[PDB]
């Protein structure tokens, strides 16, 4: 229906198709084409595009939300380097050593705590040697500033956060070396007023495409983020680590 | 982006699906099960759905627009019965006597004059012996009443109309038996009426999903279309006709 559409599409415009951080964690990784990427959420496809771009690799994005690889789909025609799918990651299966790298922003919190082990041995499995596991995920910060309002919206959203502590430390159990395990939060505050910036300046542009609910829905949920962010409820995690064979 | 897509669903709102006028068309078609039939110009596949929930037939419904197909698709799952594509009809081929019926709602007008033809050369060809074909589209009536405002809209769509009786002779040329032809533009009023009604009644409920441009939008462009059917430019014509035994 036109709601999930209008709130995926006004999300991508005022988070300007999230180019920005993507640029940042891939400024110093290095591929040699033609590798093999996976993006694990890959949402309307932007960071495929931006890595396909970038390295002439080949990228392969993987998403559960259907409407949203039909986009994807859609705005990346012509690439036959850049193939999309509807699926739960859980539920997919690659040959072992089939990637250069792994990607995945922000997608791994909707999994379970078992699950994200799960997923971590898969890509164990589905790395080629020497290859990198790259990931941005929201961890649980200070749990004594957690309250009512809190996790009623995690419950809600069916999130799973841990500490980046042990976050680190489950990628680890899975045979991986070089492990970084990076608290990126003062990053996701800036992220974060940008992207309030922008929709509170583009108002009246904005009003043209949605409908007033949506500007406020959404101004009121990133501004929520902030103070979230603010209160130390919880930190963006970064990590990278790799397969050595 | 999000304007395509908030004016396909703004107009299926409108136009509830399409059902009123798709049930009326199909009120004394008889088909048995497992009928085959094809949708040509299937849009967001309402009319797909309704022909196998009536008749129990599998249905494969085909569209231009890639953006209606993914939507089509999302819509219909379950139903292994219900198919959909991605095309220009003009470039698909099926086997000689595949269909029991072949249906097109107002996606004819799409076409330049040899492309008609030549589709329906096809449509003789894809239906059984008997097989029947169901159409209706907007043609050309009292062309000393167009104007220039008129020219240019049709111009800027790239319609082709052509009058009831042409179209009724051309579908004849292409071997049709029992070729009917008749004038609903009372019928098309009417459900332009009831549809304009109902964005005007409902105008407060639109704006919590759409923006107000397209409110008005709609409301002046279905304020046009009754002026147009009034003012007998153009009538919405009814062809049925069937493929010999
Ligand atoms: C907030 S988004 C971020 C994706 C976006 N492309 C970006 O720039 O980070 C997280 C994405 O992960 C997807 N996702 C959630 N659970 C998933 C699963 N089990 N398998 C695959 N994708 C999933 C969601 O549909 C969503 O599009
Ligand atoms: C006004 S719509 C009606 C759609 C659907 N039949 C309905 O009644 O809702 C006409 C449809 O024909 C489709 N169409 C136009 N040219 C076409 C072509 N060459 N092949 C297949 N579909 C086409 C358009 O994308 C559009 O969805």
């Amino acid at each position: 229906g036109i709601k999930a559409y209008e709130f995926i599409f006004g999300e991508d415009y005022i988070s300007s198709g999230g180019i920005v951080a993507t640029t940042k964690i891939l400024s110093d990784i290095y591929l040699e084409p033609n590798s093999k990427v996976l993006d694990i959420g890959s949402g309307l496809g932007g960071g495929c595009k931006y890595i396909n771009e970038k390295y002439d690799a080949h990228v392969y994005g993987v998403d559960i939300c259907e409407k949203m690889i039909a986009i994807a789909k859609l705005r990346n025609k012509d690439k036959s380097k850049v193939e999309f799918e509807a699926m739960d990651i859980l539920k997919k299966d690659f040959p072992e050593c089939t990637f250069d790298m792994i990607y995945s922003r922000d997608a791994i919190l909707h999994l379970p705590y078992a699950d994200k082990k799960k997923l971590f041995e898969k890509c164990y499995k589905w790395l080629k040697p020497n290859g990198i596991l790259l990931i941005t995920d929201y961890c649980a910060d200070k749990i004594e500033n957690w309250d009512e309002e809190f996790k009623a919206y995690i419950n809600k959203r069916k999130y799973t956060l841990i500490p980046i502590q042990d976050y680190g430390d489950l990628i680890k159990s899975c045979n991986f070396q070089n492990v970084q395990a990076k608290d990126i939060s003062d990053y996701w505050l800036e992220l974060l007023q940008m992207e309030l910036n922008k929709l509170e300046e583009k108002k009246d542009e904005f009003l043209k495409l949605y409908p007033t609910d949506e500007y406020n829905s959404l101004k009121d949920g990133w501004t929520r983020k902030i103070k979230d962010t603010k209160r130390h409820l919880q930190k963006w995690g970064y990590f990278k680590a790799q397969k050595m064979v």
